[PDB]
Protein backbone atom coordinates (compact mmCIF):
# COMPACT_ATOMS: atom_id res chain seq x y z
CA UNK A 1 0.00 0.00 0.00
CA UNK A 2 0.75 3.87 -0.71
CA UNK A 3 0.22 6.70 1.46
CA UNK A 4 -0.05 10.57 1.12
CA UNK A 5 -1.01 12.93 4.27
CA UNK A 6 -2.20 16.66 2.79
CA UNK A 7 -1.10 17.46 6.36
CA UNK A 8 2.75 19.16 5.98
CA UNK A 9 2.01 18.13 2.27
CA UNK A 10 4.84 20.29 0.09
CA UNK A 11 6.08 19.73 -3.38
CA UNK A 12 8.82 17.14 -2.22
CA UNK A 13 5.93 15.06 -0.31
CA UNK A 14 3.49 14.76 -2.73
CA UNK A 15 6.76 13.65 -5.27
CA UNK A 16 7.37 11.14 -2.84
CA UNK A 17 3.86 9.90 -3.01
CA UNK A 18 4.02 9.72 -6.72
CA UNK A 19 7.13 8.22 -6.91
CA UNK A 20 5.86 5.34 -4.52
CA UNK A 21 2.33 5.10 -6.67
CA UNK A 22 4.90 4.56 -9.10
CA UNK A 23 7.23 2.03 -7.50
CA UNK A 24 3.88 -0.36 -6.04
CA UNK A 25 3.05 -0.87 -9.89
CA UNK A 26 4.27 -4.54 -11.15
CA UNK A 27 6.17 -4.99 -14.37
CA UNK A 28 9.00 -7.44 -15.80
CA UNK A 29 9.74 -5.31 -18.75
CA UNK A 30 10.91 -1.78 -19.63
CA UNK A 31 10.10 -0.29 -23.33
CA UNK A 32 11.85 2.37 -24.28
CA UNK A 33 13.69 2.86 -20.23
CA UNK A 34 10.14 2.74 -19.78
CA UNK A 35 7.59 0.36 -17.01
CA UNK A 36 5.60 -1.79 -19.10
CA UNK A 37 2.18 -2.46 -17.12
CA UNK A 38 1.57 -5.91 -16.81
CA UNK A 39 -1.49 -7.72 -19.61
CA UNK A 40 -3.10 -8.94 -16.18
CA UNK A 41 -2.72 -10.06 -13.02
CA UNK A 42 -5.05 -12.35 -11.21
CA UNK A 43 -7.05 -11.89 -8.00
CA UNK A 44 -6.89 -9.09 -5.43
CA UNK A 45 -3.34 -8.62 -6.71
CA UNK A 46 -4.74 -6.27 -9.26
CA UNK A 47 -5.33 -4.13 -6.95
CA UNK A 48 -3.24 -1.55 -5.37
CA UNK A 49 -4.50 0.41 -2.06
CA UNK A 50 -3.60 3.96 -1.68
CA UNK A 51 -4.55 5.59 2.11
CA UNK A 52 -5.00 9.46 1.50
CA UNK A 53 -5.26 11.58 4.79
CA UNK A 54 -6.69 15.17 4.24
CA UNK A 55 -5.33 17.93 6.37
CA UNK A 56 -7.69 17.26 9.28
CA UNK A 57 -6.32 13.51 9.32
CA UNK A 58 -9.20 11.62 7.87
CA UNK A 59 -8.84 8.58 5.40
CA UNK A 60 -9.88 7.35 2.15
CA UNK A 61 -8.63 4.28 0.90
CA UNK A 62 -8.83 3.78 -3.05
CA UNK A 63 -8.25 0.93 -5.07
CA UNK A 64 -6.37 0.86 -8.29
CA UNK A 65 -6.13 -1.30 -10.98
CA UNK A 66 -2.03 -1.97 -11.46
CA UNK A 67 -2.54 -3.07 -15.09
CA UNK A 68 -4.23 0.22 -16.38
CA UNK A 69 -3.98 2.55 -13.25
CA UNK A 70 -7.43 3.42 -13.46
CA UNK A 71 -9.39 4.20 -9.97
CA UNK A 72 -12.05 1.02 -9.46
CA UNK A 73 -13.50 2.69 -6.14
CA UNK A 74 -12.80 3.80 -2.61
CA UNK A 75 -13.52 3.08 0.91
CA UNK A 76 -14.75 5.85 3.30
CA UNK A 77 -15.43 4.74 6.70
CA UNK A 78 -17.74 2.00 6.47
CA UNK A 79 -18.62 2.14 3.47
CA UNK A 80 -17.30 1.38 -0.19
CA UNK A 81 -17.99 3.20 -3.36
CA UNK A 82 -17.49 1.59 -6.75
CA UNK A 83 -17.53 3.04 -10.46
CA UNK A 84 -20.94 1.35 -12.14
CA UNK A 85 -18.73 -0.67 -14.73
CA UNK A 86 -18.21 -4.23 -15.28
CA UNK A 87 -13.97 -4.19 -14.05
CA UNK A 88 -15.15 -2.28 -10.65
CA UNK A 89 -17.32 -4.71 -10.18
CA UNK A 90 -15.04 -7.13 -10.33
CA UNK A 91 -12.69 -5.25 -7.85
CA UNK A 92 -15.48 -5.62 -5.45
CA UNK A 93 -15.38 -8.75 -4.82
CA UNK A 94 -11.43 -8.47 -3.77
CA UNK A 95 -11.31 -5.36 -2.22
CA UNK A 96 -13.00 -3.38 0.82
CA UNK A 97 -15.26 -7.12 1.62
CA UNK A 98 -15.07 -5.95 5.52
CA UNK A 99 -17.44 -2.71 4.53
CA UNK A 100 -20.77 -2.40 6.09
CA UNK A 101 -22.52 -1.52 3.13
CA UNK A 102 -21.46 -0.74 -0.63
CA UNK A 103 -22.21 2.19 -2.79
CA UNK A 104 -22.55 1.55 -6.67
CA UNK A 105 -21.97 4.96 -8.07
CA UNK A 106 -24.37 6.17 -10.49
CA UNK A 107 -21.62 6.45 -13.25
CA UNK A 108 -18.82 5.00 -14.68
CA UNK A 109 -15.26 6.38 -14.44
CA UNK A 110 -14.27 7.56 -17.62
CA UNK A 111 -13.64 11.00 -17.83
CA UNK A 112 -17.02 11.76 -20.07
CA UNK A 113 -19.14 10.05 -17.46
CA UNK A 114 -17.93 12.21 -14.72
CA UNK A 115 -17.92 15.27 -16.44
CA UNK A 116 -21.37 14.84 -17.33
CA UNK A 117 -21.98 13.91 -13.43
CA UNK A 118 -20.37 17.04 -12.11
CA UNK A 119 -21.72 19.26 -14.80
CA UNK A 120 -18.22 20.47 -15.76
CA UNK A 121 -15.69 19.51 -17.77
CA UNK A 122 -12.19 19.29 -16.21
CA UNK A 123 -10.84 22.37 -18.24
CA UNK A 124 -12.69 24.42 -15.38
CA UNK A 125 -12.36 22.42 -12.27
CA UNK A 126 -8.88 23.68 -10.03
CA UNK A 127 -6.57 20.90 -9.29
CA UNK A 128 -3.92 20.78 -7.08
CA UNK A 129 -3.14 19.59 -3.26
CA UNK A 130 -5.65 21.70 -1.74
CA UNK A 131 -8.52 20.85 -4.27
CA UNK A 132 -7.30 16.76 -3.31
CA UNK A 133 -7.56 17.71 0.09
CA UNK A 134 -10.99 19.23 -0.31
CA UNK A 135 -11.60 15.89 -2.83
CA UNK A 136 -10.90 13.19 0.20
CA UNK A 137 -13.02 15.44 2.25
CA UNK A 138 -15.82 15.04 -0.29
CA UNK A 139 -15.49 11.87 -0.60
CA UNK A 140 -16.07 11.31 3.01
CA UNK A 141 -19.60 11.85 2.57
CA UNK A 142 -21.91 10.99 -0.13
CA UNK A 143 -22.93 13.17 -2.56
CA UNK A 144 -22.71 11.64 -6.13
CA UNK A 145 -22.71 15.10 -7.96
CA UNK A 146 -20.20 16.33 -5.48
CA UNK A 147 -18.50 13.01 -5.88
CA UNK A 148 -17.93 13.24 -9.67
CA UNK A 149 -15.64 16.37 -9.52
CA UNK A 150 -14.11 15.35 -6.73
CA UNK A 151 -12.87 11.94 -8.48
CA UNK A 152 -12.11 13.54 -11.77
CA UNK A 153 -9.65 15.81 -8.92
CA UNK A 154 -8.41 12.48 -7.39
CA UNK A 155 -7.76 10.81 -10.71
CA UNK A 156 -5.51 13.75 -11.99
CA UNK A 157 -3.65 14.28 -9.08
CA UNK A 158 -2.85 10.50 -8.40
CA UNK A 159 -3.12 8.31 -11.57
CA UNK A 160 -2.39 11.14 -13.81
CA UNK A 161 0.68 12.46 -12.33
CA UNK A 162 1.55 8.98 -11.65
CA UNK A 163 1.66 8.63 -15.72
CA UNK A 164 2.90 11.48 -16.89
CA UNK A 165 6.07 13.83 -15.03
CA UNK A 166 4.68 17.13 -16.32
CA UNK A 167 1.63 16.89 -14.54
CA UNK A 168 3.22 15.75 -11.17
CA UNK A 169 5.05 18.93 -11.65
CA UNK A 170 1.77 21.03 -12.90
CA UNK A 171 0.33 19.27 -9.56
CA UNK A 172 3.25 20.69 -7.78
CA UNK A 173 3.64 23.87 -8.71
CA UNK A 174 0.06 23.47 -7.15
CA UNK A 175 0.68 22.71 -3.92
CA UNK A 176 -1.01 25.78 -2.33
CA UNK A 177 -3.07 26.99 -4.82
CA UNK A 178 -5.50 25.39 -7.27
CA UNK A 179 -5.36 26.30 -10.98
CA UNK A 180 -7.40 24.61 -13.58
CA UNK A 181 -5.02 22.09 -15.78
CA UNK A 182 -2.40 23.34 -18.37
CA UNK A 183 -3.87 22.53 -21.81
CA UNK A 184 -1.06 20.39 -22.50
CA UNK A 185 -2.05 18.16 -19.45
CA UNK A 186 -5.49 17.72 -20.70
CA UNK A 187 -3.90 16.50 -23.89
CA UNK A 188 -1.68 13.93 -22.74
CA UNK A 189 -4.08 12.56 -20.42
CA UNK A 190 -6.46 11.93 -23.66
CA UNK A 191 -3.17 10.42 -25.32
CA UNK A 192 -1.87 7.85 -22.57
CA UNK A 193 -3.76 5.10 -24.71
CA UNK A 194 -2.10 6.28 -27.81
CA UNK A 195 1.24 7.02 -26.72
CA UNK A 196 1.56 3.97 -24.86
CA UNK A 197 0.84 1.29 -28.22
CA UNK A 198 2.82 3.43 -30.42
CA UNK A 199 6.03 3.14 -28.08
CA UNK A 200 5.31 -0.31 -27.91
CA UNK A 201 5.02 -0.23 -31.37
CA UNK A 202 7.90 1.48 -31.97
CA UNK A 203 10.32 -1.21 -31.00
CA UNK A 204 10.30 -3.46 -34.59
CA UNK A 205 10.31 0.07 -36.30
CA UNK A 206 13.11 1.59 -35.55
CA UNK A 207 11.81 4.00 -32.82
CA UNK A 208 8.97 5.27 -35.37
CA UNK A 209 6.11 5.57 -34.56
CA UNK A 210 3.37 3.93 -36.77
CA UNK A 211 0.91 6.68 -36.35
CA UNK A 212 1.57 9.90 -34.77
CA UNK A 213 0.20 11.03 -31.68
CA UNK A 214 -0.90 14.88 -31.84
CA UNK A 215 -0.45 16.41 -27.94
CA UNK A 216 -0.59 20.62 -27.30
CA UNK A 217 2.84 21.93 -25.62
CA UNK A 218 2.27 23.89 -22.68
CA UNK A 219 2.55 27.09 -24.30
CA UNK A 220 -0.55 26.66 -26.65
CA UNK A 221 0.52 25.13 -29.55
CA UNK A 222 -0.04 21.52 -31.41
CA UNK A 223 2.78 19.27 -32.55
CA UNK A 224 3.60 15.84 -33.67
CA UNK A 225 5.20 12.85 -31.81
CA UNK A 226 6.30 10.86 -34.17
CA UNK A 227 9.02 8.80 -32.81
CA UNK A 228 10.52 7.69 -29.90
CA UNK A 229 13.04 10.70 -29.49
CA UNK A 230 10.47 12.86 -28.35
CA UNK A 231 10.85 14.70 -24.79
CA UNK A 232 7.15 12.87 -24.11
CA UNK A 233 8.93 9.75 -24.46
CA UNK A 234 12.64 10.16 -23.10
CA UNK A 235 11.33 12.63 -19.87
CA UNK A 236 7.68 12.76 -19.17
CA UNK A 237 5.50 9.56 -19.55
CA UNK A 238 6.70 7.25 -16.61
CA UNK A 239 4.10 4.07 -17.38
CA UNK A 240 2.91 2.89 -20.35
CA UNK A 241 -0.50 0.67 -20.79
CA UNK A 242 0.40 -2.79 -22.13
CA UNK A 243 -1.11 -3.02 -26.14
CA UNK A 244 -3.17 -5.85 -25.04
CA UNK A 245 -5.34 -3.92 -22.89
CA UNK A 246 -5.97 -1.30 -26.00
N1 LIG B 1 -12.37 3.94 -14.12
C1 LIG B 1 -11.49 4.93 -14.48
N2 LIG B 1 -11.43 5.57 -15.72
C2 LIG B 1 -10.48 6.57 -15.94
C3 LIG B 1 -9.60 6.85 -14.79
N3 LIG B 1 -8.74 7.81 -15.12
C4 LIG B 1 -8.99 8.17 -16.36
N4 LIG B 1 -10.02 7.46 -16.87
C5 LIG B 1 -10.20 7.91 -18.27
O1 LIG B 1 -11.41 7.98 -19.04
C6 LIG B 1 -10.92 8.08 -20.39
C7 LIG B 1 -11.56 6.99 -21.23
O2 LIG B 1 -11.30 5.73 -20.58
P1 LIG B 1 -12.00 4.41 -21.15
O3 LIG B 1 -13.44 4.54 -20.69
O4 LIG B 1 -11.84 4.54 -22.65
O5 LIG B 1 -11.27 3.24 -20.56
C8 LIG B 1 -9.40 7.86 -20.38
O6 LIG B 1 -8.64 9.06 -20.28
C9 LIG B 1 -9.22 7.08 -19.11
O7 LIG B 1 -7.84 7.00 -18.66
C10 LIG B 1 -9.76 6.12 -13.54
O8 LIG B 1 -9.04 6.32 -12.55
N5 LIG B 1 -10.69 5.23 -13.46
C1 LIG C 1 11.96 12.10 -34.60
O1 LIG C 1 11.51 13.02 -33.61
C2 LIG C 1 12.30 14.21 -33.59
C3 LIG C 1 11.87 15.09 -32.42
O2 LIG C 1 10.58 15.64 -32.69
C4 LIG C 1 12.13 14.95 -34.92
O3 LIG C 1 12.98 16.10 -34.93
C5 LIG C 1 12.49 14.05 -36.09
O4 LIG C 1 12.11 14.69 -37.32
C6 LIG C 1 11.78 12.70 -35.98
N1 LIG C 1 12.28 11.79 -36.99
C7 LIG C 1 11.47 10.98 -37.66
C8 LIG C 1 12.14 10.09 -38.67
O5 LIG C 1 10.27 10.95 -37.46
Amino acid sequence: DVSFRLSGADPSSYGMFIKDLRNALPHTEKVYNIPLLLPSVSGAGRYLLMHLFNYDGNTITVAVDVTNVYIMGYLALTTSYFFNEPAADLASQYVFRSARRKITLPYSGNYERLQIAAGKPREKIPIGLPALDTAISTLLHYDSTAAAGALLVLIQTTAEAARFKYIEQQIQERAYRDEVPSSATISLENSWSGLSKQIQLAQGNNGVFRTPTVLVDSKGNRVQITNVTSNVVTSNIQLLLNTKNI
